[PDB]
């Protein structure tokens, strides 16, 4: 907590996109226009959340598409990866946050550690939309 | 465990900056890379660079050193490559058996997270020390 | 081996942290120092820092207590300086026996092949220097 520093969420989505960008070949990545929102936690495990849902997605979920966006409001922020893969169904979001890498583990216990939560829901994009609801400073 | 998330491409930018003021008249830099996130022990990460590089200077006669990372779906591939004397083809195991030319701490770690570290030859004309570690997705 | 990869930087920065909410009245703080990685006994090196902390304040009373590692090749420097009333000249070899009294820090300083003196510090009271090998 008091190793807790400001974060640049859309910044590090930007990035994120990009380094995913040249992992994935087959991948179209992008953060979709936001407007910046400062956080303070944990940029390591911040970062590892949202690689492990884009890695998720495409290892799992065969997803070509990827839309990583960030929505500010008084409560904080609300990360969202979404995809154009084969999905979660409502049945198996559970298992899914208590397995580790389909498992998305990594992403609820960053989560918790920021005070926050992570829940999957449907995409418009046809896939999984994993979101990361996390306090504001 | 007690791994956590590590920025591994922050560690070896703070690395490089930090053997600069050890190392008098060393160039050392974190070459450009993606910024890569793995769970792992970031006091014995470090050590592990700090030893490469002390031993690329203090037993290589290294002037220039260069950290890099190199990110992939298997995990990520560090490298500190340096203009020293090298290590002959015939000499690395017996380097990796040895503390400190000794490069046991590094092989120490690399195990601890189930990765390997090896010696190449470097383009810098030194050696190149290899740490490949798995990612966490 | 009980010794084991040690980040000293963070360790004195969590150990000002802590300091800071225990002890009414103190400004204690981790200065601006390089990440050192060492190889020792994080429980035994928190309680040397700790220790020396806690004679600062309840035997120097001191109000202000400044943290701070220097690397080199050699290894680290860890220095503990404050405002309190200082250790007298003749007492500061002594007091490193006894456990004002540092014991603690000296045997820990020896369990690492090290070192720990007390000095004088710029800020009015003692500066205690623990100087520890380093790794490679």
């Amino acid at each position: 907590s008091d190793d807790h520093v400001p974060v640049d969420i859309t910044d590090l989505l930007d990035r994120a996109a990009h380094d995913a960008a040249r992992i994935y070949p087959d991948l179209d990545v992008s953060l979709v226009p936001s407007p910046t929102c400062i956080i303070v936690g944990l940029p390591a495990g911040l970062r590892l959340a949202v690689d492990n849902a884009i890695a998720n997605a495409v290892k799992h979920g065969g997803a070509t598409l990827v839309q990583l966006s960030a929505v500010s409001s008084r409560a904080g922020v609300e990360i969202a990866i979404d995809d154009n893969g084969s999905g979660v169904p409502e049945g198996e979001r559970q298992v899914v946050f208590e397995r580790f890498s389909l498992g998305l583990a990594l992403v609820a216990q960053q989560a918790q550690l920021h005070g926050g939560t992570a829940s999957l829901e449907n995409s418009p994009l046809g896939g999984a939309r994993l979101v990361l609801r996390l306090p504001g400073p």
